[PDB]
């Protein structure tokens, strides 16, 4: 019957067949046309070009190819610079390009042939942002790995100008997995709250550089701005007390998803994670998955688009295709869920800025769900006793309280004597009193302190 | 038959024509400051621009002489960030107030 193809062009590689992308893309090809209810008369075929993904010259090239042939809609390369490109050749050429990955985008591009299926860091750093300030946050460290990481976290950056938080912004050596140098320039300058704009493979590398020097303490608290937060190996850290916390949009709390993801991870027998590689295994990235929700948006989308005889445009000379506008526009509207949640595409952009998040903090458990985001509603953390300690702390002043004078050692409230220790022995036999005594740590009287208006001792203990 | 080509004034249109030049192996003389992505190895092509990376601390420089300790780097556009990266960064080195707007 009726036949159309969708254009993809993805990484070139030799050790593993074919990228994660490209898994995903044909899996959900291959599924479109199997799942008789989703594009019933019609079977969805894939068409594969392998580029460098820097060589914008062969992504052009490629593209240009398939357009040469009938295409629909181009899956765009997953980097920034041949994206471009080939967005540029779908738009001159009139057809769907579907990018995947995030990209900066020029202000001043005048292209709406083009639909981001990436979350825009417009919205995911106002999403960090919401997430600091929830935590109270005064001293954070943004970290990031691409020199066009302050263009995705600017509004966390802008934030200072606002809010009162301190930035320290920093950037993790260039061409070398020398984490080590600038987790000691933080142990220097004691900063404890930081933010990992890097991915998930990378993270669990500072993740691990962390561990081996120092930095898993409960002190610490790491905001990791990257979605595949969860396909990190955190059994050495989960009992280590550390604070880490990130997001998720890999709708993994659901069923249809769970049968989606675990297909593919069974599909995924062919290039296991290294073991050494501080990362999880039989799971899905987040490229994975939202390649997946682009082409299944992009079939729920030409649902409604029956008449889809694709054409033979070429790149020496130019001509719109005819129809490429209403495509693009149905494109653009369709309204579709997945593994990713709600996939809508802003009108006046074409990125993805109203996604649904769920919050993934570091517990006794592997990186539970502590909470949801959405860019309208906000941040959404949900997350006397009789038999009850009562806990007190004093100070050792010898004519009030003293060590008592035994050579045995001694624990407990036994161990400490003194007219005060009297004075809360009979406290504790006129009223009802199971009282442990908790010496002060800071050892001082409450003072307070202009510098910072911040008391000490037994008052802020208090 | 050219020689090279001095391609445009914008950071998409100078990456294409300059992703081309490197295939074709001309020359591609470009005048204005673009991001080159790190894992790039495009290898025809000079930019004659005065390297942000080696005048944004000469702005850090200025900064210093005169003893700021607070700061508002006001920019235009988001690649502007991406620019002065290393006056963002200089906080770090430095006792510096920034307040990027
Ligand atoms: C937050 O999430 C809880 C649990 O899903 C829900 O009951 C509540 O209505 C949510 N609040 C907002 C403001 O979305």
């Amino acid at each position: 019957t009726h036949v159309l193809r969708f254009g993809g062009i993805f990484e070139y590689v030799e050790s593993g067949p074919m990228g994660a992308e490209e898994l995903a893309f044909r899996f959900a090809v291959n599924t479109i046309n199997r799942n008789r209810t989703l594009l019933p008369n019609t079977t969805l075929t894939y068409d594969t070009q392998k580029i460098n993904l820097y060589d914008s010259f062969e992504a052009s090239k490629k593209a240009c190819d398939q357009l040469s042939l009938g295409v629909a809609a181009i899956f765009g390369p997953s980097h920034s610079s041949s994206a471009n490109a080939v967005q540029s050749i779908c738009n001159a050429l009139g057809v769907p390009h579907i990018q995947t990955r995030w990209k900066h985008q020029v202000s001043d591009n005048k292209d709406s042939f083009y639909v981001s299926l990436y979350p825009d860091f417009s919205s995911l750093s106002r999403a960090i942002l919401d997430l600091v300030q929830f935590f109270k946050w005064k001293t954070v460290t943004v970290v990031y790995d691409d020199s066009t990481g302050l263009i995705r976290l600017q509004e966390l950056i802008k934030a200072p100008s606002r809010y009162n938080l301190r930035l320290k912004i920093r950037q993790l050596p260039a061409d070398t997995k020398d984490a080590k140098p600038l987790l000691k320039e933080m142990k220097r300058g004691k900063e404890f709250h930081v933010i990992f704009d890097c991915s998930h493979e990378m993270a669990a590398g500072i993740l691990k550089q962390a561990l081996a020097m120092g930095m898993m303490t409960e002190y610490y608290h790491y905001i990791f701005t990257t979605l595949d937060l969860f396909a990190l190996d955190v059994e050495p850290y989960r009992y280590s007390g550390v604070n880490m916390t990130g997001f998720r949009i890999l709708n993994t709390e659901n069923t249809q998803v769970s049968s989606i993801i675990e297909k593919w991870s069974m599909e995924r027998l062919q290039a296991p994670p290294k073991p050494d590689s501080g990362l999880l295994d039989g799971f899905m990235t987040t490229d994975a998955a939202l390649m997946y929700d682009a082409v299944h948006v992009v079939s729920v989308a030409v649902q409604q688009f029956p008449q889809m005889t694709v054409s033979s445009l070429q790149c020496n000379r130019h001509k719109p295709w005819r129809f490429g506008t209403r495509f693009m526009s149905l494109i653009k509207e369709a309204h579709w869920e997945g593994l990713t949640g709600r996939i809508t595409f802003n009108k006046t952009n074409g990125l993805r800025t109203d996604f649904d998040l769920d919050v993934i903090s570091l517990k006794e458990e592997g990186l539970e769900k502590i909470g949801t985001w959405d860019p309208a509603s906000g941040l959404n953390m949900t997350e006397s006793l009789s038999n009850r300690s009562l806990i007190v702390t004093t100070i050792l002043e010898e004519p009030y309280v003293l060590f008592k004078k035994s050579d045995k050692p001694l624990y407990g409230n036994d161990r400490f004597e003194g007219y005060c220790i009297d004075l809360l022995r009979e406290l504790s036999t006129i009223l009802g009193f199971t009282y442990e005594i908790r010496l002060v740590e800071d050892g001082k009287y409450g003072a307070q302190d202009d510098v910072n208006g911040q008391w000490n001792g037994m008052v802020r203990e208090l």
